[PDB]
């Protein structure tokens, strides 16, 4: 089917490869073409899409995964639904948010992440899945104002039936800017599936921060900024992050104007419960989901 | 609701209190009257029945918990379904088993234990529950040849809605005869919920041993004996058990004649995989259920 996709324009590009707006069967599609060095991620994401029943409103839906030759060389493609509003990263720089829009975004993400983390038994079930590269560029905004989570190339899996933690075999590591302290300082218990969920929760708190900044209260709003924008450069090194997060113990600042708004007050408390040093102390995805469902 | 029951005969009495066949609305019921020293166990088990949807064919069904004044003293009652075949401890002493009835017993136990251990979500859900006092006296035999698990007095609970382990406040500790190595040597990670499930699997392996001895093969069967009958006395001390299980690494002996019967050969393997010194190496309850489902 890759043969029948017309590529229209590149809408994203990095070390991972490229993403194109494509045309297939009269519809827009997104086509990720992986770079020659990220093949293990293609393989992992193709694995999940072909073996795990993983359909959910807030998880990017796959159309197909192909191996195609483009002028005497094999490319690995992932074809998915196309979301014209773009990633959450771009969207937040192009608009501000009201309370309703802000809460739909962060609840839809929590709902997606809770569905990954929870094992489902029986016929149409799935193992537990930790994401491990959660960030605002890996979240797409839908026209209905909810989001969906993309990029399963680092997923780890677990099934209670087995002692079996399925970590794959991918040299890729998570985005440094969003790595939790226990990943930066290499004390993460790599044999414990729960450790990976607590890493997703750390990174979720950062996304929550990023989105809350863009909700208007009392007529004012903060500029879009990425986590730790003030203390690390662009493309921060491993050591930059370790210094800020581990040695200096820093966390994103809460703007004072948030305390004059009850929603932002509740989101401030929530995000700080994603950031405890002790990974065991952090909220679960399901607790976040429930809490955001009650926030008004 | 304790006034609506008439106690007819005491069918058991020990350190824990007493159990009575009572009469209620045309049916037998079991009435456990707790001893004064075991008040916290009544409280825990009343806490569970009041806060947890716990219904399963292989878990002793509760009718009510009540406080009542008899003899000018307060008795704490737990009123359950009654099983005239008695506990597994009684039944194994009354009779021998054929292959079908042996597998029906130990499968149904695995099935109840798996159900305790697994967390269920939604409106029909429940937290994960570890039992902590599993033994043949805490398992009742039903007329249909299946069993149900009793005695949640030491239960510990866990759910994906909170990273806090819900332990009791109960000084009571499990039956020493069945305690796992990591309990006896006090190396159990008291903060990790998984380690309490692993304690149940140790004990389940011991129950499996007791049941297996009573399955006849090629006209051979063993007398009923409790685990470790040959190396500790009745009512063994904590040291008695630690010397056998930890210091000497002893394990219940496998009768040679089991290796002449394919079923008992499969049961011997399954026991072994319950008895590893390393708790994390042990099978899960769900994998035991699945294995016993496929053993013929
Ligand atoms: O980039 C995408 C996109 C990417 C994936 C995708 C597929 C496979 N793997 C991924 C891993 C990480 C993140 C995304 C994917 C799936 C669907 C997608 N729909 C849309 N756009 C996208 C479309 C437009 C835009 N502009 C930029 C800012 O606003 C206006 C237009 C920016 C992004
Ligand atoms: O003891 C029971 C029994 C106990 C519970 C029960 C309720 C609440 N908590 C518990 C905690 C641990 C164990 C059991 C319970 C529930 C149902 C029960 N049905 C039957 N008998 C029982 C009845 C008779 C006998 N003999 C065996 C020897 O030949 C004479 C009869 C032995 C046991």
């Amino acid at each position: 089917v890759a043969r029948d996709i017309t590529l229209l324009e590149c809408v994203g590009k990095g070390r991972y490869g490229e993403v194109w707006r494509g045309s297939w069967q009269g519809e827009n599609v997104a086509v990720k073409i992986f770079s020659s060095r990220d093949e293990k991620s293609w393989f992992r994401e193709t694995e999940l899409y072909n073996t795990v029943m993983l359909r959910h409103e807030n998880i990017l839906g796959f159309i197909a995964s192909d191996m195609t030759s483009r002028h005497s060389s094999t490319q690995l493609w992932l074809i998915t639904h196309y979301h014209e509003m773009g990633s959450l990263y771009d969207y937040l720089q192009l608009t501000t948010l009201d309370t309703v829009s802000c809460l739909r975004i962060v609840l839809s993400i929590a709902s997606g992440l809770a569905h990954l983390h929870i094992e489902i038994f029986g016929t149409q079930g799935k193992p537990a899945i930790a994401h491990r590269d959660l960030k605002s560029k890996n979240i797409l905004v839908k026209k209905n104002g909810q989001c969906c989570i993309a990029d399963l190339g680092l997923a780890v899996m677990h099934s209670q039936s087995t002692n079996q933690l399925d970590v794959g075999n991918n040299p890729r590591v998570g985005t440094k800017r969003y790595m939790a302290p226990e990943v930066l300082d290499e004390t993460i218990q790599v044999d414990c599936f729960d450790s990976y969920k607590r890493v997703d929760i750390w990174a979720f708190g950062l996304v929550l921060w990023e989105v809350a900044r863009r909700m208007v209260s009392n007529g004012i709003v903060e500029d879009y900024k990425p986590p730790f924008y003030d203390v690390v450069p662009n493309d921060p090194s491993f050591e930059d992050m370790r210094k800020v997060v581990c040695v200096d113990q820093q966390r994103p600042n809460i703007p004072n104007r948030w305390f004059s708004d009850p929603t932002l007050t509740s989101l401030a408390k929530l995000m700080k419960e994603c950031w405890y040093q002790n990974p065991s102390a952090r909220l679960t995805a399901l607790r976040i989901k429930k809490t955001l469902t009650k926030i008004d």
